[PDB]
């Protein structure tokens, strides 16, 4: 289905960074165009302006709440039976985990709440929805249950399962609480947190929405995959792993946007293939720092993003 790309510039961590030797200029959304443009320039050559176009660009002023205002309609399509993928891409420090897991705010916590509200609002229509989830990480192309792991693709239902991975029902906000509180401490920057490892691995929060209509007899199944990718910044075979996995993902998303998708070329794209094909909806989130000390990695992330939307 639809493939969208959003860029997100996080607030500068003052006293640590500044924009003294670079310039990132974001233009307002243009309806004439349908996209939003931004310009990046390095002080050592202000004549060379790198322009980038996206479906939407969030700046230092956009909060997580602001970000979700553009994500809500996407994730609610899962109640219609659509699969959805939301990827957070960017260098370590750009704000991927904050965007996806910030307590109560992140795309994941917000998505769960939004779905819950929709479930109840749909209850008055004969719909009974059930929600279950899994939280895993892909490190060095191996799957680890964060809550033997083999990927089982069901050509019949066009759904995917992973053997021996914990799955939890989400029928209470209390449950969502323990899980999310757990996910955050695992991936968020905390002194006693393995962010070193988290920066070198992909983390995927999978949510399955199964709805049945007692009277209408209709049924519905949609899966949401919320990915917090490994840092894209420029253990050699391991770095090559991260590098090739991220490059593979780009090839696939790009290919998918085209009018032989290399799904099997990486553990992540192979796992998510059913949620990436068909009328599935994909949202690529490119996180970048506004600071001059990261301008080069920033241009790399923005280049990856431009490819993925061609
Ligand atoms: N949108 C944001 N608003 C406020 N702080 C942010 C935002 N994004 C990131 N940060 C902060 O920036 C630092 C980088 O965070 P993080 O999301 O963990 O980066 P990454 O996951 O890309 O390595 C953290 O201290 C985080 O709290
Ligand atoms: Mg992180």
């Amino acid at each position: 289905g639809n493939i969208r790309v959003y860029c997100r510039i996080r607030p500068a961590l003052k006293n640590l960074e500044n924009s003294d030797t670079s310039l990132i200029n974001v233009n307002e959304f243009d309806d004439n165009s349908g996209v939003q443009s931004m310009e990046v320039t390095k002080i050592q050559n202000t004549a060379q302006v790198h322009e980038f176009k996206f479906d939407k660009i969030f700046d230092q002023q956009d909060t997580n709440v602001d970000v979700f205002k553009e994500v809500g309609q996407l994730v609610q399509s899962s109640l219609d039976g659509y699969n959805v993928c939301i990827f957070a891409y960017g260098q370590t420090g750009s704000g991927k985990t904050f965007t996806m897991l910030n307590p109560g705010d992140g795309i994941i916590p917000s998505t769960i709440s939004h779905i819950f509200n929709w479930i109840n609002k749909l209850k008055t229509k004969g719909w009974d929805y059930k929600v279950n989830c899994e939280f895993i990480e892909i490190y060095n192309e191996n799957i680890v249950d964060l809550l033997k792991h083999e990927i089982r693709h069901d050509q019949e239902t066009k759904t995917t399962t992973i053997t021996n991975v914990t799955s939890c029902k989400l029928e209470s906000e209390e449950m969502v609480e323990i899980i999310l509180k757990k996910a955050n401490k695992l991936r968020s920057t905390a002194s006693t947190a393995s962010n070193e490892h988290s920066s070198r691995s992909h983390s995927i929060f999978i949510i399955h929405l199964s709805g049945s209509n007692a009277k209408t007899g209709a049924h519905s199944y949609g899966t949401l995959n919320l990915v917090d990718l490994a840092g894209s910044e420029r253990r050699l075979r391991e770095t090559q792993n991260i590098k090739k996995s991220l490059s593979c993902l780009g090839d696939v998303i790009h290919a998918l946007g085209q009018p032989h998708i290399p799904f099997r070329n990486s553990k992540l794209t192979y796992l998510l293939q059913y949620s990436l094909t068909g009328d599935s909806k994909t949202l690529m989130f490119v996180n970048i720092s506004p600071s001059s000390s990261h301008i080069n990695e920033t241009l790399n992330s923005l280049r990856f993003a431009s490819k993925v939307n061609s």
